[PDB]
């Protein structure tokens, strides 16, 4: 695959690999490709995490992590240790939800939850957002479910917008195989062009960089 940028082939950034569990593209082979591309283009490290899902925990991301991410990561570790040299393997960091969701990240999430409960324009935008995603799924969903799906998005939204640390490692950039409704929405947020209060409250002027990489 290849980037769809001079800072990259100058290896300026660390690169996160955001895996959407359940999205048919993220087979184990496509995941291996994305990791190989990131090891070749990263400044030093590649961070691998589970990034959405388009009760054993109070957080949906945490629940996904312990129910699925553990076994996914185990399959990824096996494949990697058979595809990559041992020194290349040194560059990789498997970041669970807890690695990312430090206390500083949680305040940003709290700000979004708060805003989801108090700003009905925001509430309705986020929910219509879920409503559109799922109106191409054959299955249907009620409004309480639609509303619960919305909070799940808000839980991942800071990661998409700001540069954060996982196990003490800043990663400025992340790879994803195509543009999505979400990536356009995040773009607008970072520019302050939609719900600008969000930019003012949770973006510290170092925006997460989205790199589109596909075959």
């Amino acid at each position: 695959m290849e980037l769809h940028k001079n800072d990259i082939e100058l290896k300026k950034y660390n690169i996160g690999v955001a895996i959407s569990l359940g999205n048919k593209w993220f087979s184990i082979d496509n995941i291996e490709k994305l990791v190989k591309w990131s090891l070749l283009h990263t400044k030093e490290y590649v961070i691998i995490y589970i990034a959405d899902s388009i009760k054993l925990s109070d957080s949906h991301a945490e629940e996904v992590a312990i129910r699925y991410g553990r076994n996914l990561f185990i399959k990824i570790k096996e494949r990697v240790s058979l595809s990559f040299s041992q020194d290349e393997q040194a560059k990789i960091i498997y970041a669970t939800w807890s690695d990312i969701a430090d206390s500083k990240y949680k305040e940003k999430v709290k700000y979004l939850y708060n805003l989801y409960d108090k700003n009905i324009n925001f509430k309705n935008y986020i929910e219509n957002f879920v409503k559109e995603w799922v109106s191409k799924e054959k299955r249907t969903f009620n409004n309480n479910e639609i509303n619960k799906f919305g909070r799940y998005i808000l839980e991942e939204l800071p990661l998409l917008m700001v540069q954060v640390k996982a196990r003490g490692v800043l990663f400025e950039a992340y790879v994803y195989p195509y543009k999505t409704r979400i990536t356009e929405f995040v773009g607008l947020l970072q520019k302050g062009e939609i719900f600008p209060e969000i930019k003012t409250n949770i973006l510290d002027n170092h925006p997460k960089i989205f790199l589109e990489v596909r075959e």
